């Protein structure tokens, strides 16, 4: 179907690898929302599977954030993928991970687990997360300190930047967790917001629904948890035709790994 090529690739664990590939010249999307890409199956028919683009909605290329499920009828397949390869790619860009589907407000929190960081990693090179907002919490809770790598890179990378570094740090508060390994913060997230304990690491505010919006990304069970603990705090889910204080979305769909 629609091929889109293979620019680069970097494995960043024996489960994890990003890539980036060309843009199709009449996608237009916004920070946060996802697509369909696949490969062909040994009959030569479409291993289809939902993605986020884990690029701002501004960069020139698309890059993605892949899990490797050995078995799994995509990744066992993607995680081969070489520069110069091809993938389908349908530019049919959806989602509620998207600003316009909260309510205006003056701090955002991206709340990820594994590879539900990949909206984020697009939402928090989106311009408009700093226009709309005073600051931006990224809460990444992974069990191991390696799955941290890809974002610790990229908010590295954001707050060291010559030009918007200082901007950005000064708004972006990254907090890094695990819950398997020993690190400097841990904890689940929502164990994190319902004690208070992140309040506390990051000297700011317990959530308010007056002034807190937040994004959900991680599994099932995730989602239902760090939701009721949203709720907790007088926060209520949204949507993108009635805008509230919080929007979910599944990272991937199933039991774990
Ligand atoms: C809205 C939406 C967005 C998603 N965005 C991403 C994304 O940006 N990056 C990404 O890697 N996946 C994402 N996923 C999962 C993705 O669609 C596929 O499941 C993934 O490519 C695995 O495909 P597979 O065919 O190799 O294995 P599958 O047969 O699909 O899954 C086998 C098992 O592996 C597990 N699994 C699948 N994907 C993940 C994952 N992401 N993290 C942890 N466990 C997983 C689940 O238990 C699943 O049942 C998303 C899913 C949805 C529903
Ligand atoms: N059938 C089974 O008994 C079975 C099947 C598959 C995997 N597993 C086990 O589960 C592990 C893989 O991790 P997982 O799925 O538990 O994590 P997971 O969804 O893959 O995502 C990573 C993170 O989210 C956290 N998390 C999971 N459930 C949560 C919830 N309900 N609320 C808030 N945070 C949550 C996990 O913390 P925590 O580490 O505290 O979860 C972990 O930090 C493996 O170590 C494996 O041994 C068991
Ligand atoms: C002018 C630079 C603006 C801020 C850059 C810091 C983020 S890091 C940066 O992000 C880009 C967009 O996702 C990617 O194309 C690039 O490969 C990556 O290193």
């Amino acid at each position: 179907p629609d091929a889109q090529t293979v620019t680069s690739v970097r494995h960043w664990t024996d489960t994890l690898f990003s890539f980036r590939v060309t843009r199709p010249q009449t996608l237009r999307f916004r920070s946060g929302e996802f697509v369909m890409i696949g490969l062909l199956d040994d009959n030569g028919k479409p291993i289809m599977r939902a993605y986020s683009i884990a690029s701002p909605a501004w960069d020139e290329e698309l890059e993605f954030y892949s899990i490797k499920v050995p078995d799994g009828p995509l990744t066992s397949r993607l995680q081969h993928i070489k520069v110069g390869e091809q993938i389908i790619l349908r530019p049919k860009p959806v989602g509620t991970l998207v600003i316009d589907a909260l309510l205006p407000g003056k701090r955002l929190w991206f709340l990820a687990t594994g590879t539900g960081i990949a909206p984020f990693a697009s939402l928090m090179r989106e311009p408009e997360a700093y226009e709309k907002f005073d600051e931006v919490i990224m809460m990444h809770a992974c069990r191991t300190v390696a799955e941290l790598e890809y974002g610790r890179q990229l908010v590295e990378a954001l707050q060291e930047d010559p030009l918007i570094g200082e901007l950005v740090e000064g708004k972006l508060k990254y907090y890094p967790t695990t819950t398997r390994e020993e690190f400097h913060h841990m904890g689940r997230i929502t164990d994190n917001l319902a004690s208070g304990k992140v309040f506390e690491d990051l000297g700011i505010a317990p959530m308010n629904p007056e002034t807190d919006r937040a994004m959900v990304c991680g599994s099932l069970a995730f989602n239902v948890d760090v939701m009721k603990v949203l709720e907790s705090y007088g926060l209520r889910e949204g949507a993108n035709s009635e805008p509230r204080e919080f929007v979910v979305e599944k990272a991937f769909v199933g039991e774990g790994i």
